[PDB]
DNA sequence: CGGCGGTACTG
DNA sequence: CAGTAC
DNA sequence: GCCG
C-alpha cells in the first residue's frame, strides 16, 4: 500500500527534528509530503514524477531521489544532537518546544534532570508524573469502556445526554492515545452547566485523578482536558478530553472533535478559499463576523464546502484519496 | 514573496 | 501576551 | 518545507 515505505521513514525522522525545535511550517511542509507519497500509486521513480505530485517541490525531490538511489539520506547524519532530548521534554504534556529550549539551555538532559532541578507549571508536573502512561497508546477496547464511563455518569443527570466518543476511536483506530467525548442534548438546552455535576461525580469514584485544563469558575465551561484511571488492578492513567456543545452546533462539533487535526486544517483552509470560515462552532459565510450556515449534519459541511461526504475512517488527511 | 486553522485555557 | 493545547 |  505505501510504496515508498523506505523514503518516508526516513523523512519522517527528519520531520520530527524540525518539529521538535520549533521549526513548525517546515514540519508542516513535510507533513504533507510525508502523506502523499504514501498515497501514490507506485514507487517514485523518477525526480520529475515526484515534483509533479502536490505537496512536493524541489528540496523534497532531491531527497526522495538521493534516497531511491544511494538508499540512505545524508542529512539524517547531522542532525542536531540536542533533538533527542528536546524530543524527550516536549513529550511531557504542557511542556512545547519553547520550555524544552529553555530547559536545554539551563543544562537539563533527561527527566531526572526535570524533576529534580526544572521549574515546572502545574500542567507539566502532571505530565512529568504520568510521562510514560501517557506515551502509551490503549487499546480500543479500553478507550469504549472510558467512554462508558462518561456516558453513565451523564446519564444519572439527565438520561436524554447523548454522548460520543471521537476523534482516533470513531475513525475506526485499534489503539487510542487518548479519549475524546462530545456531549450534547437534542432538546437544545439541556446540555447547560451539566459539567459541574459530571465532574463532581467522576471525582467522587475515583475516575479523574487529575485536571489539566479545566475552568470550572465558569457556568458556562465548555472543555475539560484531565486524567482517568479506569478502576481495577494495574490500569493506567489515561488522558480524556470531554467537551459539551448545544445541539445547534452538533455537526459542526462533532466533525471538528472527529479530527484528524490534518483533515480538520485542510477543511478549514477549503472553507477560507470560499470565503467562509469553518470552526467547531459553524460553518460561516459572508466573512470580510458573516452568518451562520445551517448544517444540521456533517454531509451539510460536507456539500456546502463542494466535497462529497467522508466517512470517518477515511478522515486521515483531505488531500488523500482526494 | 508571504501564508500556512480556528479556537480556548493558563499564568 | 506567550505558550500550549485540542 | 510547499504553494499561489
Ligand atoms: N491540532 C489539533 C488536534 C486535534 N484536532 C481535532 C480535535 C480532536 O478532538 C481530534 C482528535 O485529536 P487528538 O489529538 O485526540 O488525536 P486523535 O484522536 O486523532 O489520535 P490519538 O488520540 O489516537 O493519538 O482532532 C484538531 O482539530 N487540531
Ligand atoms: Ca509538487
Ligand atoms: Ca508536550
Ligand atoms: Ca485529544
Ligand atoms: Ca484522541
Ligand atoms: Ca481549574
Ligand atoms: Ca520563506
Amino acid at each position: 500500500t505505501n510504496h515508498n515505505l523506505h523514503i518516508t521513514e526516513k523523512l519522517e525522522v527528519l520531520a520530527k527534528a524540525y518539529s521538535v525545535q520549533g521549526d513548525k511550517w517546515r514540519a508542516l511542509g513535510y507533513a504533507k509530503a510525508i502523506n502523499a507519497l504514501k498515497s501514490f500509486h507506485k514507487p517514485v521513480t523518477s525526480y520529475q514524477e515526484a515534483c509533479s505530485i502536490p505537496g512536493i517541490g524541489k528540496r523534497m525531490a532531491e531527497k526522495i531521489i538521493e534516497i531511491l538511489e544511494s538508499g540512505h539520506l545524508r542529512k539524517l547524519d547531522h542532525i542536531s544532537e540536542s533533538v533527542p532530548v528536546l524530543e524527550l521534554f516536549s513529550n511531557i504534556w504542557g511542556a512545547g518546544t519553547k520550555t524544552a529550549q529553555m530547559w536545554y539551555q539551563q543544562g537539563f538532559r533527561s527527566l531526572e534532570d526535570i524533576r529534580s532541578q526544572a521549574s515546572l507549571t502545574t500542567q507539566q508536573a502532571i505530565g512529568l508524573k504520568h510521562y510514560s502512561d501517557f506515551l502509551e497508546r490503549m487499546p480500543r477496547e479500553e478507550a469504549t469502556e472510558i467512554e462508558q464511563t462518561v456516558q453513565k455518569a451523564a446519564q444519572a443527570f439527565n438520561s436524554g445526554l447523548l454522548c460520543v466518543a471521537c476523534g482516533s476511536y470513531r475513525r475506526g483506530k485499534a489503539t487510542c492515545g487518548d479519549v475524546d467525548v462530545l456531549i450534547t442534548h437534542p432538546d437544545g438546552r439541556s446540555h447547560r452547566g451539566i459539567f459541574s455535576r459530571l465532574l463532581d461525580s467522576l471525582r467522587q469514584e475515583g475516575f479523574l485523578t487529575d485536571d489539566l485544563v479545566s475552568q470550572e469558575e465558569n457556568g458556562q465551561q465548555q472543555k475539560y482536558l484531565g486524567v482517568c484511571r479506569l478502576p481495577g488492578p494495574g490500569r493506567r492513567h489515561r488522558r480524556l478530553d470531554i467537551i459539551v456543545v448545544p445541539y445547534s452546533e452538533f455537526a459542526c462539533a462533532l466533525l471538528y472533535f472527529t479530527g484528524s487535526a490534518h483533515f480538520n486544517r485542510s477543511m478549514r483552509a477549503l472553507a477560507k478559499t470560499k470565503g467562509m470560515s469553518l470552526s467547531e462552532h459553524a460553518l460561516s459565510t459572508a466573512v470580510v463576523p458573516g452568518r451562520v450556515l445551517p448544517t444540521p449534519t456533517e454531509k451539510d459541511v460536507f456539500r456546502l464546502l463542494g466535497l462529497p461526504y467522508r466517512e470517518p475512517a477515511e478522515r486521515d488527511w483531505l488531500e488523500h484519496h482526494h
